């Protein structure tokens, strides 16, 4: 049929997969935000967060773990860490609009990667049938946080496997169908995005919500973090010429699977 | 080598003379080899071409089927079951037509093949029983790669053509009469983005595709109209490079360099 | 920092003022540091120049050698109980060699190394017990690395470096008097591609390659033979970077740049 290769993919892209990266969010009606930890949402993705609110969409948080480690205080243990995390997620999540937060309370450090944690996603995926799905990036380079890596695949894996009817077939049995429906997956705290969405307007509110985790940012923690943070959100931004930017990696479906010029987008 | 000068020479000496690499004809003397698949399909879509060739030079081809594919499927009347015995023949009459002899079907079920010391001792018993000269399977380095099922074969080929080499290394298989593994002259990763040998198909393409197809349930008519496309834009990235119209791709590399290499590319 | 012009100006103040991130002298004030080798002869192989140099100023050097290197023998009357007892000896002579010191065995049979909560724990309680100013470890993202005590020694390193520091971790350890783990200046990964800090080891390459051969189980004649020359050309590959003959590298970053971070590569 065609001449070149690049005309090829080309025409892969354009006509048979349709793929259009100027605004992939435009028919969103209900989105997934999948976070590792309290407060991932909002560090990598919180001004996203508000401007899908702002725009009608609503914004679902599932979060795989309960926190319970993050502290260095030794009057503060895991139990009562989460407990106060909870309370910290729900303020900075009503101040970005967020809606409802599915916990699933696997222990922080000790996410499992295994096809029942695939089982909880695929649950929620069929009984919520989003639109699209955020998740950390699993290739982001240096990620040392099994969490984080761990959140990203199952994410992954799980919006493939919940269309499968006989994938965890005990939910379909209970009256849930297989899940349809998402238009997309993008992928959030990445190296390797090709979606920025300029935040710069939002920036101060994002800080504040960030903040509103208070254990996990002390004045001391803080006198770092902020300058990281900034940093992060310029780094994605300068990609499109704005000042503060939040990034995402969005791909055909079919690009997550045996794909040898996935870099080509 | 004490004496060599730069370090580019002494790589060029190192991958050249020491260990004597090089990509000429890697498939050479083989006289059987080991097809390693995730699912029942993936050697004819990664490398379907390459295996005609080879039966037709007169190498044994033989399959590993790592999983049933029981999942891949969304008809909802369709068990897994009953979709694992579909695939099971789909995959036997593909093979016949690439000239496969023989398939040994682990039957872990798709989307659950664990990565473990226990699959690895399955693939260990194989290589020690059929002794292959080469064995292919999916680069579990494929960047996206997001089927546990294809990276975790990968990463358990590699280690098992190492592992079973070792006598203390499931030793029952010894107390049972079988031999270390080695006659390996190869490892070949297909499914890859870095191939550094490419196998041209130009006049196998349709052959490749109609053994594709014979996988139905997996290839509906909806289905092919966008995978067909895929398929022959994947063919001609890898025939690009060395200026065919198709070709399959196969990462092959010294066996040291699969190990605390800090230069693997510059193959 | 609100006022900022560019993302570069940004980044540069991040490293310098903030984090006062320094590549210059890393190892500079340390006292005691762990080095951490999934098999026995990795400490070595990966850094022996650098740990004599850190001996000879007077820094304690600790290993920690996560498996027993039970599999390693072509030998079939060489058992795996025999050649683990063999490499325990090899291992403290070499190590003597290069003013090594304390050797932790952690015992986990080679090719088994478990990735998970108890190896973490093992290695948080070192940590809090010892409390070094700095840890080595193998860099787990070192491209087609296929053994996956490597992967996973690299991985638990750095996970368990952060998670000994809180106390919620592994929490019996302080019930026991253990504090959570205070003290590192420092990680480093070797056997890297991506190095960012270079140990001139031109002098010292015949001592690390002496130490290295200690390991005869792991290097007879006919292997050493293979061996030589790559070590060499490795050693060869750190160097040029610095504009020596041999060195040894190290991927060194500042401890959040280990998460979340779309800028590594900057470093
Ligand atoms: C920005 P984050 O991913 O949420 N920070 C996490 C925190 O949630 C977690 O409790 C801790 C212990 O695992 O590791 C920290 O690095
Ligand atoms: C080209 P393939 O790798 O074989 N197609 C697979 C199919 O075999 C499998 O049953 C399904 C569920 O795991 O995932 C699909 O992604
Ligand atoms: C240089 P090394 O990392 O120490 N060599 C290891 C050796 O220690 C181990 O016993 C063997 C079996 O796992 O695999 C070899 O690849
Ligand atoms: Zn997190
Ligand atoms: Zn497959
Ligand atoms: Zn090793």
């Amino acid at each position: 049929d065609i001449d070149t290769f690049e005309e090829a993919f080309n025409k892969l892209l354009r006509e048979v997969l349709e793929f259009d990266l100027q605004n992939p969010f435009k028919d969103a009606k209900k989105v997934l935000c999948i976070e590792p930890h309290p407060d991932d949402c909002v560090i990598g993705m919180g001004g996203t967060i508000k401007k899908l609110s702002d725009m009608g969409v609503e914004v679902i948080y599932v979060c795989m773990t309960d926190g319970y480690m993050g502290t260095t205080d030794e009057s503060l243990s895991g139990h009562e860490l989460a407990a106060i995390r909870r309370k910290e997620e729900e303020e900075s999540a009503r101040l970005l609009g967020v809606k409802k937060i599915y916990w699933l309370n696997y222990r922080d450090t000790e996410l499992p990667y295994s096809r029942e944690v695939r089982k909880d996603l695929t649950k929620i995926l069929r009984k919520e049938q989003p639109d699209g799905v955020f998740a950390p990036d699993p290739w982001l380079p240096y990620e040392s946080h099994p969490d984080h890596r761990r959140t990203g695949f199952l994410a992954i894996e799980s919006v493939a496997f919940s269309q499968l009817p006989n994938f965890s077939n005990t939910d379909l049995d209970i009256g849930l169908n297989p899940y349809n429906s998402g238009s997309f997956i993008a992928l959030y705290y990445t190296h390797k995005p090709n979606y920025i969405v300029d935040i710069t307007d939002l920036m101060e509110l994002k800080l504040k919500a960030i903040r509103v985790h208070r254990s996990q940012f002390p004045d001391d923690i803080w006198e770092k973090w902020e300058p990281f943070l900034r940093t992060i959100a310029m780094f994605y931004g300068e990609k499109i010429g704005v000042r503060y930017g939040e990034g995402f990696r969005i791909m055909p479906g079919l690009f997550y699977h045996i794909t040898p010029f996935t870099d080509l987008i």
